[PDB]
Formats: structure tokens, sequence, C-alpha cells
């Protein structure tokens, strides 16, 4: 219910940390984690792993804007009141996105 009761959320783990436990080849397209942003104080990051056409295995990073007032989003024009709801939806479409999420990121 809290956000860190997530298995995809894992808090504050750097981007280079993200990418280590996303380029793993095992890992489907489309498999993410949600980590706090190292860019942006209070946003999160999405992190999401792909197969780009030229620069193959890749991971791609959302920045997750929070408002004081509540919600999130990518984009102002698609917001949510948790990010369970935002994962819940780009799990289902892309729409944006690299490609829709799939798989929670497996651990370590």
């Amino acid at each position: 219910d809290s956000i860190q009761a997530e298995e995809w959320y894992f808090g504050k783990i750097t981007r280079r940390e993200s990418e280590r436990l996303l380029l793993n080849a095992e890992n489907p397209r489309g498999t993410f984690l949600v980590r706090e942003s190292e860019t942006v104080k209070g946003a999160y990051a999405l992190s999401v792993s792909d197969f780009d056409n030229a620069k193959g295995l890749n991971v791609k990073h959302y920045l997750i804007r929070k408002l004081d007032s509540g919600g999130f989003y990518i984009t102002s024009r698609t917001q949510f009141n948790s990010l369970q709801q935002l994962v819940a939806y780009y799990s289902k479409h892309a729409d944006g996105l690299c490609h829709r999420l799939t798989t929670v990121c497996p651990t370590s």
C-alpha cells in the first residue's frame, strides 16, 4: 500500500545500480523498477530495459514528477494518484515509453 511495500520499488539506488540490475540479458524487454530521483529532489525515476535497433540492450530512464498537491506523472496530461497506479497504467500500454512495463526487476 505504501510504495515501500512494492517489489518494483528500489528506493535510493543510483542510476548506475539501476542499469546493472536492468541490463541482465535474461530480463525480458520492459523489465523495470522505480527509484528515487538523483536529479530532481522528491521526484522518482522509472528505469526500463529495452532492446534498441541501433544500440541493443539499453536502459531508458523516465522522470516521474511528484505534485505537492498530490499525484504523479511523467507528463502533466496523464496524471495518477499513486506510483502504484502509474505503474499499472504503463504496464498495460507503452503510451509513449519505449515499451510497456512487463517484468518487475529481479533483485540484487
